[PDB]
DNA sequence: CATCCGAATTCG
DNA sequence: CATCCGAATTCG
């Protein structure tokens, strides 16, 4: 009665020690070994090093243009049924909604991820793919259970000049009553691999769910240790969530 | 019977062909001969060639640090009273508003200027101090008429974001009905003072002033400053304003 | 003695 | 092969 998941902006634009970083998102992709992984910011050789070093996973892409995203599912666990891309239409950067209908157990899943279209002053494209994922999410057949997770970019006021989540939309962090310990999952005072010497703290990464059907059970941040080569995986930390369907 | 004046905003802070520049300035004044004229952006030295090209015009200044605001007031037609300056709190670039009490044509008069906060990202505190500013103008007795003019680097919304102005408070340019003759005071394609490649056009410079019942009606508003002088350049990058009322 | 537009770029 | 924060600066 449960799905555990991680989502990640693997950072696959930074061209430093990719090698040895995707070692580490692969490291904990087998120390948590989540049902699925949302991975944002994919790029076509670090889906090669997926290939061999996380091998037991499905990589499902839609358009691999650049950098892109990716769904990871696991093989045995989770049952593929079928795929589906809703562009963005007036992305500059690409973007797009990524969903995939699958099974786990007898629970039939509608996975979704994007990257929302990035930086401050895309502010109001940002939250008009937002509003599209939010409509998508609500379209999905009542005996689905779906569930959101990307990397939005989303900062302070936005989610309200959206006009908020729908009643039957919550945001698993907030859900959980918003614990400080994963409230940041982009941090430049915690994570230097921007070598940025502010420090600006955001949670660009999140999880949206449609339902009192579906129950959170835990949220924690992943790929806090920094490795030998002295470099953090991802300039973003990932989220690991477990959520029980009841 | 009415009061003519002048805003503009003479760009002290470019240091070339100014005195050619400043010529021209005093060449308008001289021709048009307005009431009053509202000057933003003025240095010293400005100040001491107007005393000499422009001395039948008494110059009334607030702070003098760096670069500032004047009003300047015709000899024999209008008649000082006395003067307010108003601080913006948080400004971060010296800008305040400057009154002046007068009596022109036997009738009173509380006239304001400013150079509201610089530059798109300071829209906050530009928004902060048109509130002061619009504040400031209902304080004064009826009797007394109440005009102001500057240059508030506003753009599109930000006076809306205000709360728009009080029902008794209005911008002459739109009581005219938006004439597109004067629409933008400040024009990157006719004025090429800065010589930004670009194309852009702004209505910075602005009048507003108290009515209630009507007693002061605009008459005429129009750019000024137009002219090209020998140097191919224009007096400022701001057009001036010339606008005429009638005190009904 | 300088600023000013604003999209792109730099740099802290 | 790159981006990414956001204030400050550059340059069209
Ligand atoms: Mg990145
Ligand atoms: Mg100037
Ligand atoms: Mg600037
Ligand atoms: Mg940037």
């Amino acid at each position: 009665s449960t799905i555990s998941f991680i989502t990640w902006n693997i950072d696959g634009l930074d061209g430093c020690n990719l090698p040895e970083r995707a070692r580490g998102v692969c490291s904990c992709l087998a120390l948590y070994s989540p049902d699925v992984v949302f991975l944002q910011e994919v790029i076509p050789p670090y889906c090669a090093y997926l290939k061999k070093r996380a091998a037991s996973y499905t990589i499902i892409t839609g358009n691999e243009e650049g950098y892109f995203t990716a769904i990871l599912l696991k093989k045995g666990r989770v049952k593929f049924k079928s795929q589906e891309i809703i562009p963005f239409p007036n992305t500059k950067m690409m973007r797009n909604l990524l969903c995939v209908n699958v099974s786990l157990g007898g629970n039939e899943f509608c996975l979704m991820t994007s990257h929302l279209e990035s930086t401050r002053e895309h502010s109001a494209e940002r939250i008009r793919q937002l509003k599209t994922v939010l409509g998508k999410m609500q379209e999905a057949p009542d005996s689905t259970t779906v569930i959101f997770a990307g990397d939005t970019n989303l900062r302070d006021q936005e989610v309200i000049k959206c006009g908020g989540l729908p009643d039957n939309v919550f945001d698993a962090w907030e859900f959980l009553g918003k614990p400080k310990h994963c409230q940041y999952t982009w941090d430049t005072k915690a994570n230097n691999n921007l070598r940025i010497p502010a420090a600006y703290k955001h949670r660009f990464d999140r999880i949206f769910f449609r339902a009192g059907h579906l129950i959170p059970q835990s949220l924690d941040l992943v790929g806090l240790e920094k490795l030998d080569c002295g470099r953090f995986p991802s300039d973003h930390w990932g989220l690991l969530c477990t959520l029980n369907v009841v």
